[PDB]
């Protein structure tokens, strides 16, 4: 019944969820679920993750899988820095000096793309003052996107996924 419905959403992702070893642990961790509350959550966590994938990808930048503070991240390449806000970006890549971070996020109302927008903004733009001083030059990277659609599913897939995992929510 709940345990039917539950099978089948996973037998949607086990269809059509693309072949690649990054998505594994992920996948299985909303495999094994059997509470939907449970489900949902680690079905959009691997919906996170796909985006997060294909925009570190996109832009060359190492996932943050281990979701680092940017201040851990500096202090991992042996640089120290003055107290930073906290922040923990989706990607990142250290070249010499320069430091490329990248957020990204979905909203699919664009009032709320506009809000948000500018809360990533001013995350970034309050390091990259803060990093100037240690002469560390910050490229802040927003990828705001509209929808939850990225390369690792197909979009009807997605949309049903999404449509499933909060219904359950009947039981």
């Amino acid at each position: 019944g709940m345990e039917e419905d539950i099978a089948c959403v996973k037998d949607l992702v086990s269809k059509y969820l693309a072949d690649n070893e990054r998505l594994s642990r992920q996948k299985l961790a909303f495999l094994v679920q059997t509470e939907p509350r449970m489900l949902l959550m680690e079905g959009l966590k691997l919906l996170s993750l796909c985006i997060e994938i294909d925009s570190c990808n996109a832009n060359g930048c190492e996932h943050n899988s281990e979701d680092k503070s940017v201040e851990r991240i500096l202090h991992d390449h042996g640089i120290l820095t003055p107290s930073l806000c906290f922040v923990v970006p989706d990607g990142y890549k250290l070249t010499g000096n320069v430091l490329i971070l990248l957020e990204c996020f979905v909203r699919s109302s664009p009032a709320n793309f506009e809000q948000k927008y500018i809360e990533d903004f001013k995350k970034l733009e309050q390091l990259k003052e803060d990093l100037k001083t240690v002469n560390i030059s910050l490229i802040p990277l927003i990828d705001g996107r509209t929808s939850f659609y990225n390369e690792q599913i197909p979009d009807w897939v997605n949309d049903k996924l999404r449509d499933t995992l909060f219904s359950l929510l009947r039981y």
